[PDB]
This record gives structure tokens, sequence and C-alpha cells, in this order.
């Protein structure tokens, strides 16, 4: 009871701004079931009906939906939703849950792998989030108020009261400190260094009105309609181009930080990993990826190897032009 995969959707049609707060997409309150998660993009496109209001989806659902809701560049879209499908989606189904485990995503696969959803830390979602609190507090997916009492401080600091590239530099660095000093089992390498550096800079870049060109800086207000509320701001414009992590050298060049993690678990006592992928080894994460996929399905066969040849496939499609050009790896040979 299976299902073929399509290809990733390509770019939109219509790549200007337009009102993405319209009639067909209203904000609806969560009802019993609905599954939301650590990202607040994906939380805001279900709760306005961009993506499924459930929280579960297809792979081409996240990808047209972060399209046509913010102008996430295609590419950009492509290597997030295939990440995230190949390591916490049912790769069976074609379905992955925006938060944690779900009956929806349908039977569940074999051990080790999960299908648990976008909650799930070490590999994907990982430390010092901005409005999300690390995994070893208890939590990791849930808004959290003191950590956007930090954000709103930072802006306050650095930005004029506003979130702007100088804001999201010194916030990044700060909260890998905070992490540094308090959760012994920090680890900030891999996917996670990656990725925490965009996640930086997609406020500035997606959150921020499209009719806004110059001094692109967001309100606190309509930050905590996305982060704590899942709410788009009235009358909002996305981007007017497609856009995804620009200025995230910035961030790193703000702080110059290297991956790694808190080693014995014992806080104060961070230590570099030089074999995790960074911004001059990105092929690295590639690899990484391909493993951990292997760890999780070490031996598929049938209907489940054919959509994990098509979905690692994918993923490398994007990866390819993302990191500039990787050699394909085949772990389950060909189709
Ligand atoms: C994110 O948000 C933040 C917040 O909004 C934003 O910060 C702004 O960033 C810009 C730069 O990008 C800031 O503007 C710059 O300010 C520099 C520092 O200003 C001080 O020093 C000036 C130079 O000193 C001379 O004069 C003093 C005596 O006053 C003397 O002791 C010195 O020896 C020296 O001779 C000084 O002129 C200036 O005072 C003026 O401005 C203040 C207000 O800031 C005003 O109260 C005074 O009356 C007076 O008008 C101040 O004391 C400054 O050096 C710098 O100038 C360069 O650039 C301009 C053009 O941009 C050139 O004309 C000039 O020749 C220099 O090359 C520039 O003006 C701005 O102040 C920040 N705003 C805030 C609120 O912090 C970030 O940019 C945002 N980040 C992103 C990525 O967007
Ligand atoms: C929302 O998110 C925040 C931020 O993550 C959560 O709050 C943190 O909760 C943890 C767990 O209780 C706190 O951890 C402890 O912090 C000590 C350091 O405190 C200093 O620094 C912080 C900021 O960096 C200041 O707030 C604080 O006043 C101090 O100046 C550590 O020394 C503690 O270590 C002990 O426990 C660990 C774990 O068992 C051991 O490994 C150590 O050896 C040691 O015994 C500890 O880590 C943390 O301080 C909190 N941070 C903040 C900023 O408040 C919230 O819980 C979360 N939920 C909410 C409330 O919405
Ligand atoms: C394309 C598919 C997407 C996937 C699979 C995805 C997945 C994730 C995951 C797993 C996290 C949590 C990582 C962490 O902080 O621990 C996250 C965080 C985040 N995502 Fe997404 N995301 C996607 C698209 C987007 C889009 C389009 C935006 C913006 C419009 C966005 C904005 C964010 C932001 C800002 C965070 C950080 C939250 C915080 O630190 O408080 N994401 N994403
Ligand atoms: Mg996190």
């Amino acid at each position: 009871q299976g299902v073929d995969p399509p290809p990733p959707p390509g770019p939109p049609s219509f790549t200007g701004t337009k009102l993405v707060n319209d009639a067909d997409h209203p904000w609806q309150p969560l009802r019993e079931g609905d599954i939301r998660g650590p990202c607040p993009g994906l939380n805001t496109l279900a709760s306005h009906g961009y993506l499924p209001r459930d929280g579960v989806a297809t792979p081409a659902q996240i990808i047209t939906a972060t399209q046509e809701g913010f102008n996430f560049e295609n590419n950009a879209a492509i290597v997030a939703t295939y990440l995230g499908h190949l390591l916490n989606g049912n790769l069976v189904t074609d379905l992955l849950s925006i938060g944690g485990a779900t009956p929806k995503t349908g039977p569940p696969p074999p051990p080790p792998a999960h299908a648990g959803g976008l909650n799930v830390h070490g590999t994907f979602e990982g430390d010092a989030g901005m409005t999300r609190a690390d995994e070893f507090f208890g939590d990791n997916h849930s808004f959290n108020q003191t950590l956007f009492d930090k954000f709103v401080d930072f802006s306050n600091r650095y930005g004029g009261g506003f979130y702007n590239l100088t804001v999201a530099g010194e916030l990044r660095y700060s909260r890998i400190q905070d992490s540094i000093a308090t959760n012994p089992e920090f680890q900030f390498k891999n996917v996670r260094f990656i990725t925490a550096y965009g996640e930086t800079v997609f406020p500035i870049n997606l959150f921020v009105d499209g009719r806004v060109t110059t001094d692109r800086k967001l309100s606190m207000e309509d930050a905590a309609s996305i982060f704590r509320d899942m709410r788009f701001p009235d009358d909002f414009h996305r981007s007017a181009v497609p856009a995804s992590n620009e200025g995230a050298d910035q961030v790193l060049a703000a702080h110059p930080w290297v991956p790694g993690g808190n080693a014995d678990n014992q806080v104060n006592n961070y230590v570099e990993d030089p074999d995790s992928a960074d911004f001059t080894h990105l092929c690295r994460l590639y690899e990484f990826v391909v493993g951990s996929v292997q760890e999780l399905y070490p031996n598929p066969t049938g209907i489940l190897r054919r959509n994990l040849i098509k979905n690692l496939h994918y993923w490398w499609t994007g990866v390819n032009v993302a990191f500039g050009g990787c050699d394909e790896l085949f772990p389950y040979g060909q189709l």
C-alpha cells in the first residue's frame, strides 16, 4: 500500500511579490490531531492552509508551499525538504510530519527508522535555536518566551528595536555561548552547524514583507506573530525575489566559530570537530546524511528500497547545485 514518489517541483511561474495572507489561506486555530513543530515557516504555512492543516504533507506539497507562501528558493526547498524526509519521514507513504510522531504518516517503517517527524533531535533539529530550547532541557519544539525576550533584547541593543543582520550576528554567537555554559550534551556540528546560520537570516529575507526593499528589518510584532502564533502579519506580501540564506556568511564572519560540541557530559568544555562539515567543506554534509540514512535503513528491499533510491537522487539534485558539485553516492545501487 505504497506510493510512487514524484520528482521535486520546479520554481514557481510567478516569482514576484504577492499577498499571501489572502481569503483562500485564512489563519485557523489548531484542532485535535493537528501537528506543529520546531519550524515557524512550516507551522505558519499549515496554520494558513498552504500545507495540510494537520501538519502532515508530501515533500512535493512542502516545496510548493514554501515557494507559494514565502518565495523560498527552489533549490533551498529541495535541500531542506528531502533532508527532513530521508531522516524523519515515511518513504513508503511519502508523508512527513512537521512535528512529532503520528499515525497520520501511516504504518511505521522497520527500526531503526522511525518516521518520527521534524521534532526528532540529533541529526536535523539541534541546539542553540532562537525561539526554541535545546532538547536537553526537555522541549525542542515549543515556542519559548524567555528566548524570545533575548531576541527582543538583542534587537533593542543592536537593531534599534528591529531584527537585522547585525542583530543576527550577535544573537547567533550569544545563543551558542548560552548552550556551552548550560547544556553538557551541546552539539553544534554537521547538519546543525550549517542550517543554524541559514535560520538566523530567514527572518530577514523571508519574514519581512516583500514590498520593503531598503533597510529590511523585522518588527517584534511580526516576529511574535510568526514565531509564536504561526500567523502571517496582516496584509503580508512575500519576498519579491526567491530567497534563502543570503547574509549567512556575514553572520559567521561577525563571530567566527568552528563545528564541535561540549565533551564528556560537561559544560564549558567545547571541543572542535575537524571531521565535521563546514562552509568550505559542504560535501561532507552530503556524505554524513547518506551514511545516517544507511544506519536508519541497513537492508531495505522492495518499495522501500525503490523510494529510498528516488528520494536520495532527488536530494542530490538540490545538493549538487547548492554545494557547488558533490559526487552522487549510490548506497542501494540503482533502480
Ligand atoms: C542594524 O541596525 C542598527 C541600528 O539601526 C544600524 O546602525 C546604524 O549603522 C550606521 C552605520 O552602518 C551608523 O552610522 C554610522 O555611525 C558612525 C558612528 O557615529 C558616531 O561617530 C561619528 C564620527 O565621529 C566624528 O565626530 C565625533 C563627534 O561627534 C568625534 O568624536 C570623532 O572623532 C569624529 O570626528 C559622528 O559623526 C556621529 O555623530 C553623528 O551622528 C549621531 C547619531 O549616530 C548624532 O547624534 C550626532 O549629532 C552626529 O550627527 C556619532 O557620534 C559614523 O562614524 C558613520 O559615518 C560613516 O558613514 C557615513 C555614511 O553612512 C559617512 O558620511 C561618514 O563619513 C563615515 O564614513 C555612520 O554615520 C548609525 O548611527 C547606526 N544607527 C544606530 C541607531 O545604531 C545598523 O547599520 C544595522 N545593521 C544592518 C546590517 O543594517
Ligand atoms: C526556555 O529556554 C531557557 C533557555 O534554554 C530554559 O532555561 C534554562 O534552564 C536550564 C535548566 O534548568 C538552566 O541551566 C542551568 O544554568 C546554569 C548557568 O546559569 C547561568 O547562566 C544562565 C544563562 O546562560 C543564567 O540565566 C543564569 O542566571 C546563570 O547566570 C548552569 O550552571 C547549570 O548547570 C548545572 O546543571 C547542568 C545540567 O544538569 C550540569 O551539567 C552542570 O554541571 C550543573 O550542575 C544549568 O545548566 C539555564 O540557566 C536556563 N537558562 C536561562 C537563560 O534561563 C527554560 O527552561 C526554557 N523553558 C521556559 C521557562 O520557557
Ligand atoms: C523547506 C522545508 C523546511 C524544512 C524541512 C524546515 C525544517 C526546519 C527544522 C527541522 C527546524 C528546526 C531546527 C532547529 O532550530 O532545531 C527549522 C527551523 C527554522 N525554520 Fe524551517 N524548514 C523549512 C522551511 C523553512 C522556511 C520556508 C522558513 C522561513 C520562511 C523557515 C524558517 C525557519 C526558522 C526561522 C527556523 C528557526 C526557528 C528558531 O530558531 O526559533 N523554514 N526548520
Ligand atoms: Mg533547535
